[PDB]
């Protein structure tokens, strides 16, 4: 009995998991208990000094969140896995166990902006500095390096704007110099990408995404070896953020994931064909999509992705008020943030998340007027396109 | 309509709830959804500045959680609530809020071994340093107070050992000097003290305890004004420990808490009984609980708590070995951490919680070899003394 | 190990239930499967021929649903239990377990409309006659009986009007006769009565009111000895109703009835209450309730019941329009129908339930144009008070 | 807004669901209550009279259970649906709304075995009589017709052998002579059969199955004309079986269907790829399976079937001793019944579910020996047939 063995869509719906011992039961059941009882007193002992196993307190571990940290580490070939509130949690969780007051990070700048304020605003509070690069461009990464350097941080596909972020050319920069790589693996799954097998440290998840991928779930992961699984858990997680998973919220995300070698393989085919619709569109100025040709970082993301990803950004005709136009004019998609949900999701950071944020912190922050996120979904790609073309058309 | 105006009951049950205005639904749904859909561009973009109502995406809000936050805000007689992942989530989102390195805590002692490890080994290494004082002598709490002091933190009652805090005086001292008090009330719910009613500035609670008492939840609440509780919410959690509460886990500790009142008046008359058969028990040697006599802050305990409480420590003839062994021979308590739950719970720190925890660090601690800990349940208390008695004997 | 032999209060928290035995997990778990898995080909065959135990497939059992019918089983003094999709699925399935085609059943009249047209208009078209009675007289129910009556059914309190039935003196006709005693017990739970041990052969109960107590749960449980109950599970549930719980709804109900015995007290007290503050009303001209001495039954209610339950009837001045104008008066009291909730619910099944229901209908079936029930909640007893003050003074 | 209009995919996703309108929640919230409130007497007399919509109480509709009913009948062509405890419920609740004492039905042989007892052994109790037919034989069919016949049942393919039934030339009979046609559309969803578009009157399903694909439900539900649903539900469901369906189970089976349509493609692409491998197997027999092109009624599984479906059975080399070996050996294929899980499930009828069957029993009702049925998961089917290739070879 080895999981890590078979191909990857037996282990997507196999690995972490397997029929309860004590009845057969195959669904992992919903292990929803705040406590667990020990046997006797010196058990009781042996366990708490991390000294046997297994189980002591939800805070702590718990057998059905168990199953995705097993699951989502075999995924992501990883050593072990930390489940944790939110997507938040799993980077925060990390980089609060890995920095004291003193040390330093260097960034993307091409993050979420969640992620952002806390390296802005919250880090350096503690004393923790963060310098941002164009992690695009590894020089950049190289250049703002320093000798209390503690970590690299990256997201590959960049959020926004769909760049991307040359893992192993990072891993080695970073490496060279002392440091770990952090990976936030979100656009991506595991499915799509492999950060750990590119030489990247740690993997953080929002497996709110397309992880659990049913827009019912706020969660995250964290996958890397051992020994920083071991320090995220009792110490970070058990100390620090306090961000555990409930069982609920793992046993749905397990649930979520037996899905997401086919989820995965239908928002990307469907993502491809309304990216190209999307390019050959008169009133549409830009496309960004790995998938399409005209990418800058094309073949990089031909080397690094299985598949091209659910998120198409582009630019309409107009700016600002054709993109507001467009949004309001949708029928099928659905305005809302978040994305890897199966409905087809639509964002205009731009009349929207980002309209009393005045226009000169925009631009320079990638974002233009006319940007618009799409997050395909699972509908029939004619359905989404047609829809799509009816509000551009009525846009401009 | 307002829910602050009935008595404390039906505020238990109603308050933070109404039926579902387009359904009647009369249980509070669970909205377990990751996301919200805005009807318009302008309205995602008012929400989203923080222009107008209401919900966004679940680690920011959610209609579940808001109400129980509204209940618990209520019953504390505070102004707004903000629930997370765990208690330590409660308590790490509040500090981590309130401070940045430079600041000073000044904090009891005699607190829950989690929240003493964030103190001690974490909150320094952000460059945030933390005095530990008896703060049952609310003069050694005054004798510490420094300029950068930012807060002063508090169980009552404290833990382990059951003495008290009071709350009132302590107020004075840190707000006299500037600072805020914090006050854990997790072994009493409020139901049975009112920390904001004495002039503390924010309660606490693991709602995993009490609150929810079923034994099936982890999660905590943080109580109060508006202005810190918003912070709080759009920083602490949005953005450093991302703890976040699964709207069914706030769907089950609204639940739960239905039953505060009537849960906690058993709890409360059980634990009065069973404390009053250990005292007169020639085989214990000291009996911890509010509601003795024999406590040394008894009067302080009856001005400021409703009920004694449902927790009991206790000392057995013999310590370690004899503790032990009263541990391993209970058949109707069960041997597991936690408390507050339905079901009688014991635990036997010194066997068990501290066995390789060397003895000099435990006795300095409060600690005895003899201490056990009792969370009484809502058996029937003869069922559980004759338990008591039975192992007791067994042990000595 | 038997928890047969505790005191009632230890059996509503701890029978049929204990700490998960491969994990220790307190709360026990939601065993959320639809299948389980044998390990050989000849266990399968064992456990599928009724050779051997246990868990084959959740319409037939399952572990959590196992532990509720233990639990129910234990609290009625029954051999065993089966949880069933709804309270008139315990029903149907109890009575079309029991009965062919030429069979007979004598039936009180006073019971709920539910019921009430199963057996009316249902039961007759397979060839199942039906009897109505005033089963609050027992010569009523030996003057009805037939060498074909394989069932007497019956309610107490008798869910419009709480007039009572007695059970023993029941029990006694309908055995004499060859005939099963089927008593619903959903009124009281079985914290207040205890069929069975009066002579019943079958208790069946609605779970979703008392029993869950949550306002949450639509579920029902069937209680007898295991010679009808394996038929009831085999036979009526497997093959004819096919109504199985989901084990989700019996561990919320296993979650609902920790807190029986304390909400019956608490249901019970303020119902009480409540009851004498209607009886001194000018305005009010009628009340029912089992507590009141005027209550013709009221020493049988003494006898076979522990509490008089938190369910009360009562008539208003001026009929249908006084009722109308109170009912829409409350302000704290819900108006919905079920009851056993831990808000307090009204009705007024004349203004409402039965409004085109002709006059003439009505009136026979014990329906006054003044009715409202209400069913009795865990708010302040004054606070219940003082609403239903208020909105009394408005209508009359 | 008409979800009617879309490709099956959109609607799969989309149909029967709105974000929430109160609040803009994409995930459709789980009303899990017992209960509503009426804002109204009147109203509350509006809604009960059936005068008004629209929600009452969780036995008669519920929101969540409502989203999954219009979805259904979306995707089965039916003007609505009503959804049960089980598939078996959805049979019975059926059947007993159309059949009183006096009539006759017609079924399938080739069904599943609890649908055969409740109509060998149950039916005919309560006066209704069966008569079965082999239904791939249309004459056979009308051969049984009579007078009183009310309903012609069929399963197709049927559970065991995989035989078909044709739909069309079956509608036209049973309409012919006065009756409904009802399906069991189980094996299939209606992603790949749509009965009520070949004439049937009634779609029945375990939703158990594909339709929530994922192990952790029991659930049913049915499909059919208004007039007939209504009937099904304020009868049938409200007053016979009783087996209404937990909110919670709606909202499993409302997320376990948003990934139906690529679950089936992947499903069936897989259990094609093992077909054509266990026809090519020496020690195979024979093989069962629609998409074969040896399959008896393969042009009719052409055209009333999108796809030839995730299940297989087949026949091994030996008989019962080597169907019981290889059952023992399998290593990924789980030993379990039900199908349609995203494990791949496999179940040996002669060794296990029928063993001590009496071997005469057996062979007339279709099954033999060497007699393996599987249900093909989402794992890499090279992963399946190794196992299988394994287990065989081990075998014989
Ligand atoms: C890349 C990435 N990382 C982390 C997160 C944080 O996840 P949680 O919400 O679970 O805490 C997000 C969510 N980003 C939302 C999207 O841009 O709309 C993300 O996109
Ligand atoms: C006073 C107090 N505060 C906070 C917590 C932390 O709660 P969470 O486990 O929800 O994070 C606890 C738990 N103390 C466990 C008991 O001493 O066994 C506590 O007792
Ligand atoms: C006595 C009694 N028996 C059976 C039922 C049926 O229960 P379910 O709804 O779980 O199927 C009820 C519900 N009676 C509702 C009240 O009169 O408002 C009842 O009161
Ligand atoms: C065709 C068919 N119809 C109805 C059912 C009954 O479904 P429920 O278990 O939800 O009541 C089944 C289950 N048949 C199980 C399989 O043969 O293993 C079925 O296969």
């Amino acid at each position: 009995s080895d999981c890590r063995t078979y191909g990857f869509n037996t282990q997507i719906v196999h690995a972490g998991q397997q029929p309860d011992p004590s009845t057969g039961a195959l669904s992992t059941p919903i292990f929803q208990t705040s406590t667990f009882v020990f046997d006797s007193a010196e058990q009781g002992a042996a366990r708490f000094a991390l000294e046997e196993s297994g189980y002591i307190y939800t805070r702590l571990g718990n057998p059905t969140t168990d199953a995705l940290e097993k699951k989502l580490a075999v995924l992501e070939r990883g050593e072990a896995g930390l489940a944790t509130a939110s997507g938040i949690s799993a980077i925060t969780t990390t980089l609060l166990t890995l920095c004291q007051q003193g040390d330093h990070i260097v960034s993307a700048s091409a993050i979420y902006g969640c992620t952002h304020a806390f390296l802005s605003h919250s880090m350096p509070k503690f004393g923790i500095n963060v310098r941002f690069v164009d992690a695009a461009k590894p020089e950049e990464i190289r250049a703002a390096m320093r000798p209390e350097t503690k970590v690299v941080y990256i997201e590959t596909p960049a959020n926004p704007t769909l760049s991307l972020v040359d893992i192993e050319t990072v891993a080695g920069i970073a490496h060279q110099q002392g440091a770990l790589l952090v990976v936030d693996n979100t656009f991506m799954s595991p499915y799509c990408q492999q950060p750990l097998q590119l030489g990247a440290d740690i993997v953080v998840h929002s497996v709110t995404k397309y992880i659990n991928g049913h827009g019912d779930v706020i969660g995250g992961i964290i996958v890397g070896k051992q020994e920083f699984i071991d320090q995220a858990r009792f110490v970070g997680l058990k100390d620090i953020t306090g961000g555990c998973m409930s069982p609920f919220n793992a046993w749905l995300t397990l649930r979520g994931v037996k899905t997401l070698g086919i989820r995965m393989e239908r928002h990307c085919e469907n993502a491809l064909k309304i990216a190209r619709f999307l390019e050959g569109h008169p009133s549409i100025t830009r496309v960004y999509y790995p998938g399409l040709s005209s990418h800058p970082q094309y073949e990089l993301g031909q080397r690094q992705m299985s598949l091209p990803g659910g998120i198409i950004s582009f630019e309409i005709a107009g700016g600002l008020e054709a993109g507001r136009r467009m949004i309001n004019s949708v029928e099928l998609c659905l305005l809302a943030v978040s994305l890897g949900d199966t409905e087809t999701l639509i964002q205009h950071p731009a009349s929207m998340t980002h309209s009393p944020v005045a226009p000169e912190e925009r631009l320079k922050a990638g974002i233009t007027d006319g940007l618009i996120r799409l997050s395909v979904g699972l509908e029939d790609p004619e359905d989404i396109i047609n829809d799509l073309e009816h509000a551009i058309r009525k846009a401009t």
